């Protein structure tokens, strides 16, 4: 009867959390999108208003998951592959990057710069693939374009042609800067690792847009068995993002952003997650952004991933997770 993919009481609890923390934290607002994994219907969005779909944004380190698939696509990483990680490291072009928290220098694994969210580690993976493929892989993931969501309003964002970056252009984007997202974006952009590979256009009415082959299936499960490393030991979901009983796979993200100021001012809190990660049942997207102060993706928005998941759960009568949480060596 109701044609809207909207699940009620899923919905409550997405804009009850998601509320909640927005004043917790003491942002101005935030979104979230609950995408049926292989389906494209839309579970939840929040708030009741197109913000999930007109309100744009950098994104931060959940865009690192596009690098990633990137040089795993093409071949030019393992899981296994191992990278120097340190506070600072000087680049070929001259850009100096930096680590969010200095820490002491050691090699790692590509699985465990991704699960600490090292930018120094990533750079590294980005720079095994050309501009030009990393602008196609964004492209390919639905950045710069609406999602053909029928709601009004909906919002392109900004990804600019690869012909413009400069040198620290070159790295930003690898890492969720100096692009701009929607939520709805985010929550179609993770769903492609619990679905082989495949892009699914998000479809809000059920029925009384082609899905495309962005990464290889191979590639699909590789990221998605790195994404659990978020709530392992060291990971930057550990603790704050774990759903009791179930294999979590998720990103953090924090950015700053541009306030009315004029100034970056503002910081979006993210936090792209797929769950049961062992076979995805869905896809969340939350952000929170607040305007004169930073939020973290971890202890902003990962709590409202918890609420709507454990309550997701619930609700599609899946059993806890019976196998390991996947976990690489670092």
């Amino acid at each position: 009867q109701d044609p809207l993919t909207i699940n009620a009481d899923l919905q409550r609890v997405a804009e009850e959390s998601l509320n909640a923390a927005v004043k917790r934290v003491g942002g101005v607002w935030g979104s979230a999108a609950v995408l049926e994994i292989g389906t494209g219907r839309l579970l939840a969005l929040a708030p009741g208003g197109t913000r999930s779909v007109s309100a744009i944004y950098e994104p931060g380190s959940v865009g690192k998951l596009v690098t990633l698939a990137a040089a795993i696509d093409q071949k030019k990483v393992t899981p296994t592959s191992t990278f120097t990680v340190s506070s600072t490291r000087d680049m070929p072009n001259g850009e100096r990057i930096s680590d969010d928290s200095p820490h002491e220098t050691q090699d790692m694994t590509v699985a465990g710069i991704i699960a600490h969210s090292y930018n120094t580690g990533t750079v590294q993976i980005g720079d095994t693939v050309s501009d030009s493929v990393r602008y196609e892989y964004m492209q390919k993931f639905g950045w710069g374009a609406k999602t053909g969501i029928t709601l009004p309003s909906e919002e392109s964002g900004i990804l600019r042609p690869h012909t413009e970056w400069g040198d620290r252009d070159h790295y930003t984007t690898m890492f969720g800067q100096g692009v701009a997202v929607t939520t709805i974006q985010l929550a179609q952009m993770v769903a492609v690792f619990g679905q082989k590979g495949v892009l699914i256009p998000p479809r809000i009415i059920d029925g009384y847009g082609e899905s495309r082959q962005v990464v290889s299936e191979d590639t699909a499960q590789t990221v998605l068995n790195i994404m659990q490393g978020a709530t392992q030991p060291g990971g930057t979901a550990e603790g704050i993002g774990a759903v009791k009983g179930y294999n979590v796979a998720a990103k953090t993200g924090t950015a700053e952003n541009v306030g009315s100021s004029g100034s970056l001012t503002d910081t979006a809190a993210t936090f792209t997650a797929l769950i049961p990660a062992e076979n995805p049942k869905i896809a969340v997207a939350v952000v929170i952004y607040k305007e004169n102060g930073t939020v973290y993706g971890s202890t902003a928005s990962a709590p409202v991933f918890v609420d709507i998941a454990q309550f997701a759960m619930r609700e599609m009568k899946i059993p806890p997770s019976t196998v390991p949480l996947y976990k690489y060596p670092w």
